[PDB]
């Protein structure tokens, strides 16, 4: 089951939800990283994208624990195995828990797209994707906080989008691995956010889209607008 394991921030190793393990006890460790449910199929498709699961991930509940990051540094992600066949984008949200993220209600979340990686070469299709650079990586993604961000309690969703099967309506397959954060330092900036619930629909031209076929048409990456300044 492709999932996040942990994460490292401010050169500091959390570890994660261990879909594989956890779910299997009465009382699984605290960690930063949200539980799920996600045991079977392992993703959200595109039948979900207006469900609860698709903010934080299958029946997910508040992470315990909350991890320190001084804006403008970087956080690894850490994934299990991923399949190659699972081409598609990575990308990276923060939604603001105005609040301890322990106990936001995940269904108010309103993120922000901080960081999104496409399709990187698509010469010879299925063509070289985020995910693929993540394999690359040793299984391990990157991200920067933005140096401008304003301090304070965050979700930070972190997700994959598997397109293999993604020209089928509804195909597309979503992996969304939340975290809850504490960004020190930093500005005063905050995008605008989008409810979970609202990040994307099964008609999208990123959502519903052929890997297969001559990609001379580019990847328009999904969901909301990538933050800038
Ligand atoms: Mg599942």
């Amino acid at each position: 089951h492709g999932f996040v394991s942990g994460i490292v921030a401010d050169g500091k190793y959390y570890g994660g939800y261990l879909v594989n393990q956890y779910p299997y006890m009465s009382n699984p460790p605290d960690t930063i990283a949200w539980s799920t449910t996600a045991t079977d199929l392992g993703f959200v498709d595109g039948t979900g994208y207006q469900s609860p699961d698709i903010i934080c991930h299958r029946d997910a509940k508040n992470g315990k624990l909350t991890a320190t990051v001084a804006a403008g540094s970087q956080i690894e992600f850490q994934w299990t195995t991923w399949p190659e066949s699972h081409h598609g984008p990575l990308i990276t949200y923060l939604a603001p828990c105005n609040g301890d993220c322990a106990t936001v209600d995940k269904t108010t979340l309103k993120f922000v797209k901080i960081a999104a990686q496409g399709l990187i070469d698509g010469s010879n299709p299925p063509g070289v994707w985020a995910d693929d650079e993540m394999i690359a990586n040793n299984n391990t993604a990157t991200v920067t906080i933005p140096a401008s961000y304003a301090p304070g309690n965050y979700v930070l969703r972190h997700e994959i989008i598997a397109l293999h099967s993604a020209g089928n309506l509804n195909g597309a397959q979503n992996y969304p691995q939340c975290f809850n954060i504490q960004i020190t330092g930093g500005g005063s900036a905050q995008g605008s956010g989008t409810a979970g619930t609202s990040l994307y629909k099964n008609t999208d031209p990123g959502i519903k889209f052929d890997i297969y076929s001559d990609l001379s048409g580019g990847y328009p990456i999904p969901g909301p607008a990538l933050f800038n300044a």
